[PDB]
């Protein structure tokens, strides 16, 4: 056991705060501490801390106590008949992949960075590519032992006596309490691999057109790059990636004798770097979309879900440093209202280059959970005069149409607008004084958001 001062950010590297930092394998010191901050006054409190990937404030405590969570990281157990998993919560999803692989079991729910722990995964109820058919994180938690503000370990199920709990510290950021443990429920597969379709479209009234013809409901797997930056009719245009988990009937022969496997970047090879004078004319347009489009290409977990990999030292130039990631999903029925957000993000002045767009669908019971079915979109705009302000805009626009922002990615929002976007939020709070009514459990995004 160590305790130290130390400067935290978020992932976005911006609004620093000093925190005693604990950090032990020791799930005992963990709950003295807790009741310690319990029973010494009220104080500053504490918050549990992951990898620290959100981007925003949820994970450090200015002159409180952060409790790193990473070195309490032991698979308890395995079962491939039951398909579940008993994990501490700073178990993290790369580990647990490679872990579960052997026994035909996949993670169901893996976000853009395999390196978050399974409590971060819960307290933010993070969604990826196959949301619209398997929802988000919180959806397949079957148990979760949580250290509440009392010192006492509850144990929590989706359903019966503290379902209410249990769904409030899903996507609650830590402000319910620290989760020390989980059983998940894993999807059965009998490969490690994906059959994928590519499709490439022109505009953004055909990225919308291709998502609500029906397809995506013969896709388990679905998420798009979309272009922010060219003037109509090209904004909006998007490379498509949809796929589902490959049987091992569906492997090439090479493939087939380890189904199970888990498998010198394009910045040290072909850079730098990738244009010619081919690629801003109709023959790389051609070109692009002849690569683009494809059916039933078989994709290792990298080449699927890390496209971004491919790139090395260049996703240095699109973040996290002088960069503000900004996230948000607009519901199904207001088209409309999304495609003039994209028009607005277009014409700003402020350039993103990489955006990941999804149809997301069915929200889950969570209060505070991000996801509702409809359009989910991520942008990345570079630090520069007037974004603060042109964000601002956004937020008032996203919540305007009924939509919300992630706070896995936000650091600037304003309280008034997110108890706007989170129609539960007094629901949520509630439960929270109830479980919390000393503020053992605090956060600078607690803080800035009045969920204290
Ligand atoms: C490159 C990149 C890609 C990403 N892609 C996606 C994506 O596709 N989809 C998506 O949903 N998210 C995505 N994220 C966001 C990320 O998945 C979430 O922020 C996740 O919560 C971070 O996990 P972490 O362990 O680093 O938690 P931290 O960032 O350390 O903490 C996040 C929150 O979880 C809480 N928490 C952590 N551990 C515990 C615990 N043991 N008990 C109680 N509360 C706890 C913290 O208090 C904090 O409120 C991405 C982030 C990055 C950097
Ligand atoms: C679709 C896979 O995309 C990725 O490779 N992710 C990235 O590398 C990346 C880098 C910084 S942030 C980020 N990705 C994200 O934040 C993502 N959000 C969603 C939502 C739904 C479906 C897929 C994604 S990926």
């Amino acid at each position: 056991a160590t305790t130290t001062a130390t400067r935290l950010t978020g992932w976005g590297r911006t609004a620093p705060s000093v925190a005693n930092v604990l950090r032990t394998p020791d799930a005992e010191m963990i709950v003295k501490a807790v009741a310690r901050v319990a029973e010494s006054g009220g104080g500053r409190g504490a918050i549990a801390r992951g990898l620290g990937r959100s981007y925003g404030d949820n994970a450090q405590n200015g002159g409180g106590l952060v409790i790193d969570m990473t070195p309490l990281n032991t698979i308890h157990s395995i079962d491939a008949d039951t398909k579940l998993v008993d994990i501490d919560a700073g178990v993290n999803l790369d580990q647990l992949m490679k872990a579960a692989l052997p026994f035909g079991l996949w993670v169901p729910v893996l976000p853009g960075t395999r390196q978050v722990t399974v409590g971060g995964a819960i307290a933010c109820d993070i969604h990826g590519k196959n949301h619209h058919s398997a929802g988000s994180f919180g959806n397949h938690v079957r148990s979760m032992d949580l250290l509440t503000a009392d010192g006492e370990i509850r144990h929590l199920t989706p359903t019966g006596e503290d379902a209410e709990l249990f769904w409030a510290t899903v996507g609650g950021n830590g402000l319910t309490g620290i989760i020390m443990r989980a059983t998940i429920e894993m999807t059965p597969t009998s490969t490690a691999y994906f059959i994928a379709d590519g499709d490439v479209t022109a505009s953004l009234d055909e990225t919308i057109a291709l998502h609500s013809d029906g397809s995506e409901a013969r896709y388990t797997y679905s998420s798009a790059w979309f272009d922010a930056i060219s003037a109509p009719p090209k904004l909006g245009r998007a490379a498509v990636s949809r796929g589902r988990l490959a049987t091992v009937e569906q492997l090439p022969a090479k493939l087939r004798s380890e189904p199970l496997k888990f498998d010198l970047t394009l910045p040290d090879v072909f850079p730098n770097g990738l244009a010619n004078k081919y690629t801003f004319g109709p023959i790389g347009e051609l070109w692009y979309r002849k690569s683009g489009t494809y059916r039933g290409k078989v994709q290792n977990l990298t080449q699927f879900c890390h496209p971004l990999d491919m790139f090395g030292e260049w996703n240095r130039a699109y973040g996290p440093a002088g960069f503000l990631q900004y996230q948000f999903v607009i519901p199904t029925e207001a088209v409309d209202e999304f495609k003039k957000i994209i028009g607005v993000i277009q014409a700003s002045g402020h350039y993103s280059f990489l955006n990941v767009f999804k149809l997301f669908g069915p929200r889950n019971q969570a209060p505070l959970s991000f996801p509702i079915p409809g359009w989910n979109i991520c942008v990345d705009f570079p630090i520069k005069d007037g974004l603060g302000k042109f964000v601002s805009e956004l937020d008032r626009r996203v919540l305007e149409f009924g939509g919300r922002l992630y706070t896995a990615k936000d650091s600037r929002t304003t309280a008034e607008t997110f108890h706007a976007m989170y129609p539960r939020v007094d629901e949520w709070i509630s439960v929270r004084r109830k479980v919390d009514p000393l503020r053992v459990f605090a956060s600078d995004m607690a803080r800035r958001l009045e969920l204290l």
